[PDB]
């Protein structure tokens, strides 16, 4: 039994809401909250951007020693980091960004990264800014995802789209 509320059950192991992840992070207190990084850990806008809000900048100050150490991630890639006041771990995961012409096909190694932890609070990668079909992502998260994911989708609209199309 975990603390997630409101969730629509899609499969044995995903979950969807219609929901700020922010607020919801700050409500439930996950062990994971997934942030959809980009290489860089440069979190300027999206979901990035308004975690990195959240935290009042602390996620960007322990993200910039990260890459100044470590370089920055591969596309398909994560690091584990803290989760500040949103959770006790943040999950930096890179998928690939269609505006920037990066391979879809790296959506999958990106979901991959979600196996590594039991249970995680997390967007749609890809969606969003990052260009990608919301429709076609929850499709390889569902087929590629075997923890337990409680995906929160900010825009109603697309929610009930997603959900209405959901096979
Ligand atoms: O800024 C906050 N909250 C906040 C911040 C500071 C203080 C208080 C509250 N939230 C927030 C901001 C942006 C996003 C976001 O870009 N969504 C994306 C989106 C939008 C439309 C269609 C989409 O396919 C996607 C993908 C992604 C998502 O839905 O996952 C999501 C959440």
């Amino acid at each position: 039994v975990n603390s997630f509320s409101g969730y629509l059950k899609l499969t044995d192991n995903v979950y969807i809401k219609n929901a700020d992840i922010v607020e919801e992070a700050k409500k439930v207190k996950p062990t994971v909250v997934v942030n959809a990084a980009n290489v860089y850990l440069k979190h300027g806008g999206g979901v990035a951007g308004a975690l990195n809000k959240a935290t009042n900048n602390a996620m960007q100050v322990e993200s910039d020693d990260y890459i100044a150490t470590n370089g920055p991630l591969k596309v398909g890639g994560s690091c584990v980091l803290s989760g500040h006041n949103l959770a006790k771990h943040c999950l930096h995961v890179v998928g690939p960004n269609v505006n920037k012409g990066e391979d879809i096909q790296l959506l999958k190694s990106a979901y991959e990264n979600f196996n590594q932890h039991e249970v995680l609070l997390a967007p749609l990668l890809s969606a969003g800014i990052f260009g990608a079909d919301p429709i076609h992502s929850l499709r390889v998260c569902v087929d590629t995802v075997r923890t337990n994911v409680y995906l929160a989708v900010f825009d109603k609209n697309l929610y009930d789209k997603l959900v209405s199309s959901f096979l």
